């Protein structure tokens, strides 16, 4: 019932704040069974027993309630605190009507954002309070005293975190305020902005949607058999089916991508790491992992179905180069619709990362693009492929002919745009904040990448034509691998992870604190990430020099690190945002 | 947020005790829009009409207070009045003992089903009083006045439903008396039978069900598909594919008998037509709907997959008379699981149902034994495959040869088993109850679908032979399928579903209350149980006479006038449970 509730209801960033459940009930069980005998020793000594943990108890409640309070109190000053500047903000920008409609949008998110770090608040005086009469009742119901019960009367409901009625008042102002001077009265359009849902881990999936998960996921599982059956049976030919995967190979990277990006959500909404706060999105809509696992279903019947009416060739008059035309071209207008279905919100949210993203000296860096172009550095095959793919249709496609599929700069460049990207993304950090260590640095990182690709492809076109500046070239690419390979191992154990700390203490190798449950899965990771990140540097090299045969093996297992390295680049996010307890977003009106 | 609260978490059969909330948001809704005139008129006119109403809602308001309390002692009568009968029997079967396993174990099932009682009268209290403090919050905020909060501390907190802290004591004494005299102590047994869990429309469906619905109805949807294709491709060729329907019949009607009971399940706890009280469940533990999605999902998978390999034929050294035989081999061995996994409680509890009544002469007839013996008169294709299918594997499969399926008595008896099982049980009715109308009626509804059979099998015998007794025999079976027709369609509309009923009133050709949402699911059923209920007599016939063709079209079709006939037996039979207000089973130890 309760630790559960607790341990799930409980806002991440002040998990050493509340009441420690787990601690108390463990406490008292332990007590309990370490009795010293039922009648066998003496009366009163048994009475001891029963007294020294009975002395100790109240006493460890006692400094518990003293968190409590002092953190309760020293919240709610914050609270007050901002209610100052966050209304003379409104005041002075009030008058000056007479970018307004940007100052004013931007201030409705900024009490949006106050009143929720309020009522996230609010539920840390409940969430405490009746956590506070449970672990008593059985502190009353295991001895079977009566103390427990009189002690919560004693000094629970006196305490001023009870029974400071201070912050229902708070939110009876803001919400009067934000109606008269935001939305021209109407209630209605002020208290659905303002509303705060259950959130965390306590929203449950609306069954319709886990629903779905099971039908997309279903189609999926026999789609996948019969192509595993047919591409043993009626593919057979003497044609090459390196054109069908050269273009099948882009879904496929993009289909695993969203299967293991909704493993990393989950990952981390149950884990604790909050991926709210951290991208900025709004907390009381988000999308939880199954809608990213419907997404990835949806579109993987799509890749499916599209491959099989290859295989099969369904019906004669559309050749067969359409199907893959028609799939990647659904993949992509799915990701333009511009009415307000399927997921609005969420790919208009995409689109500005893009745009943020794909042109990204300008525009500022927060998190959100600073992490989607670290997931184009392991994505770097559908590239290379609406390359390859894109140039064949143009230039190699027989357009006379029914029967289709069964294309010197582009590829070296091609490899090295989300490099390049990510380059002056960290370019841009340090010409901003004016530090060095770490943003100049970590913009070495994608320079040995671009000292990779070139000095492959140099020695690839002097091996082709096998000149004597051929061999020195390769010495060259040879040295620079173990370069862009340890200087982006070293940093993706160091900075990113965090792991590998002096403050280590007992977690072996460890950072000081781990978030994510068992102690394990750290140590696989830091395998796992330093056997994929030679066959990665690799895999940039093969599909650049003059090989696929072993990119559409590596391609899928790159994503893989990919997947296996966002689980810690957000946790050592998220717990550098813990250590300052900071719940809810600081937006800035302007 | 409550109205649609209130609605879910209501106690069905006490309705029309609850605040109503609707019909008071509805009023102040109302009468706020039918305000006189912002300024136009005169101010203290005005004030009229936010007087005459403010009156009539504290008046309204008043009765309806009055119900509660009124209702609610009552309701508290009747469990003091049980907690007295309830012990005594205890008492005397206490010091009995010194059959008893059998009297200790009935008697728990008094006290959990009194424990169910009072903890559905606690929710009453608070159901209420949290329902009666929201309404008058719209009131006071409507209106802007402060009338209404201050009326809820002059009668609501004063009033003997929310201050009579009796249930609670009950509560208390009840699961002391039950730990001291049922488990020896071992409170913690007790209050694993005792505690009542969310029940109703209020237990969401446990998510990983949802999702397994998902996938069993995901994998079904591909097999279907390659059902249809390959048996428009693969199958083709000059074998006689009557043998494969033939047998390949008895696992759709039973598939199709799952997933539209499963949409009986869903259409009972939706439309609040308890289907726990009536059977006999136990209402801590339920199959909600999805439970029966799934399970007939899963028989779809293995129907749909043995049909395949009996088409595609997949693997060489099983010849193809196997599929079937393993199909059929597991969807009965499922049912006889001896372990305690899978449904173990729900497939035993359906045995002992079945046992109760493909022998029943001799046990009492409940209502779910009432009740699946009118669903074998519709699966009654299921038994003459059994028939045929069994027959056939016996004395006219060829096992010298690996290709396989591409068999005087026995159809004509196997035809009007389950009509005879039900003619047997509404004797038995009879010979305790001692009743006629309506035991010996509702008798004869079945011995008509005997003298429909028999007469129907004389014409044949005497038109295949071709002889004088010919003619005669269909002038007889002729006139007794009128009988048979509408001696059971009226039977079908008048004692069954309830309908046309004097008391009809406003609800016109209907009865005087009806339980489902709209209004036009009663006549689009009316005219559907008319329709085929005429060809389920010639399906009868047709199947017995000296035919598949319509059988395999007309099979599929009987059951769905089950299913859309489940609906009104099964809230004629609620909606006659609800006038007595009985929320919780009467259990008698003996
Ligand atoms: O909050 P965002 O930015 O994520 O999205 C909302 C915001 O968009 P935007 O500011 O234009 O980027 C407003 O748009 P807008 O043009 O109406 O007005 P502004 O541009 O804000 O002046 C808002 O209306 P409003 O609340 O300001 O009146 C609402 O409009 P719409 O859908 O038509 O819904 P209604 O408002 O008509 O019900 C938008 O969507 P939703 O929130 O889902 O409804
Ligand atoms: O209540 P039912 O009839 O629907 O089912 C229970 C009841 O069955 P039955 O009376 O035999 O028909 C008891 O069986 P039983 O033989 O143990 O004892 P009795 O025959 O009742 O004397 C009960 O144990 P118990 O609670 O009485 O000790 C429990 O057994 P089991 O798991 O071994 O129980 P635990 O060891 O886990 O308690 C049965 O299932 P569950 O309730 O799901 O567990
Ligand atoms: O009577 P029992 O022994 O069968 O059950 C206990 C009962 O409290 P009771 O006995 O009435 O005082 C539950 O509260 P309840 O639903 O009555 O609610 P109210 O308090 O009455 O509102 C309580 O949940 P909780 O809500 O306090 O957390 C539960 O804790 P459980 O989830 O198992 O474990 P935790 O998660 O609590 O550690 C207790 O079981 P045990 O832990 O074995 O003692
Ligand atoms: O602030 P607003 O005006 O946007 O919203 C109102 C708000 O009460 P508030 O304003 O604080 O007085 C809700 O209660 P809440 O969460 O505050 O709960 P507390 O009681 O405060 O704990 C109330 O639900 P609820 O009162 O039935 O639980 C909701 O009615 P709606 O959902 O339709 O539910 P019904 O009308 O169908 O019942 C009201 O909206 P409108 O009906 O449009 O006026």
């Amino acid at each position: 019932k309760f630790a559960e509730h607790l341990s799930a209801h409980i806002t991440p960033e002040w998990r050493k704040q509340y009441i420690q459940y787990e601690a108390f009930k463990d406490m008292l069980y332990s007590a309990q069974d370490q009795a010293p005998s039922v009648e066998v020793t003496d009366e009163d000594t048994v009475k001891r027993y029963f007294a020294k943990f009975e002395e100790k108890f109240f006493q460890t409640c006692e400094k518990e309630l003293a968190k409590i309070n002092t953190f309760y109190s020293e919240k709610l000053a914050e609270a007050q605190r901002r209610f100052a500047t966050l209304q003379n903000e409104l005041q002075s920008s009030l008058d000056a009507q007479k970018v307004q409609h940007r100052n004013i949008k931007d201030l409705k998110l900024a009490f949006s954002e106050f009143y929720l770090s309020l009522i996230l608040l609010q539920n840390y005086q409940n969430l405490n309070f009746t956590g506070f009469r449970k672990i008593l009742k059985k502190h009353d119901k295991i001895l079977e005293t009566s103390r427990g019960a009189d002690w919560r009367v004693a000094h629970v409901e006196v305490a001023p975190f009870y029974t400071c009625k201070k912050i229902n008042q708070l939110i009876s102002e803001t919400e009067a305020v934000v109606t008269n001077e935001l939305e021209d009265g109407d209630r209605q359009k002020a208290m659905k902005r303002l509303r705060v849902p259950p959130l965390g881990a306590a929203q449950p999936a609306p069954a319709w949607t886990t629903f779905r998960v099971g039908l997309f996921c279903g189609i999926f599982i026999v789609l996948n058999i019969t192509l595993v059956l047919a591409a043993v049976f009626k593919l057979e030919t003497d044609r090459s089916i390196w054109p069908l995967i050269r273009i099948y190979r882009g879904g496929f990277l993009l289909i695993e991508f969203l299967f293991l990006l909704g493993i990393n959500t989950y990952g981390w909404r149950q884990a604790g790491v909050n991926h709210v706060l951290i991208f900025e999105l709004n907390p009381r809509s988000n999308l939880s992992h199954q809608h990213l696992f419907e997404i990835a279903g949806f579109l993987g019947i799509l890749w499916c179905l599209s491959l099989l009416a290859c295989f099969f060739a369904p019906i004669s008059v559309i050749p067969t180069y359409v199907y893959p035309l028609a799939l990647y071209g659904f993949m992509v207008f799915f990701l333009i619709n511009p009415t307000k279905t399927f997921y609005y919100k969420s790919r208009f949210w995409l689109l500005k990362l893009l745009f943020r993203v794909f042109t990204a000296p300008f525009h500022k860096v927060g998190f959100a693009d600073f992490w989607l172009a670290d997931q184009l550095n392991s994505l770097s095959v559908i590239l290379m492929d609406l390359e390859y793919m894109i140039c064949f249709y143009s230039l190699e496609l027989k357009w006379d002919e029914s029967k289709g599929l069964l294309c010197y700069g582009v590829r070296a460049i091609v490899q090295c745009i989300p490099a390049w990207l990510r380059f002056i993304q960290c370019l841009r950090r340090y010409r901003d904040t004016k530090r060095a260590f770490p943003h100049l640095v970590n913009a070495g990182k994608y320079s040995t990448t671009f000292f990779m690709v070139t000095f492959a492809a140099l020695y690839s076109t002097h091996k082709e034509r096998g000149h004597s500046d051929t061999m020195v070239f390769f010495y060259l690419w040879i040295v620079f691998y173990i370069i862009s390979s340890c200087y982006t191992l070293i940093w993706d154990l160091k900075m990113d992870w965090g792991l590998f700390d002096k403050n280590a203490g007992e977690n072996t190798f460890l950072r000081e604190e781990i978030v994510y449950p068992q102690k394990a899965y750290y140590y696989c990771a830091i395998i796992e990430d330093v056997i994929l990140r030679f066959a990665w540097t690799i895999q940039i090299s093969i599909t650049s020099t003059t090989g696929d045969i072993i990119a559409t093996v590596f391609a899928p297992l790159e994503v893989f690190r990919r997947f296996v390295w966002n689980f810690f680049r957000l946790e050592n996010e998220h717990l550098n945002n813990c250590g300052e307890f900071r719940a809810v977003r600081d937006i800035s009106v302007a």
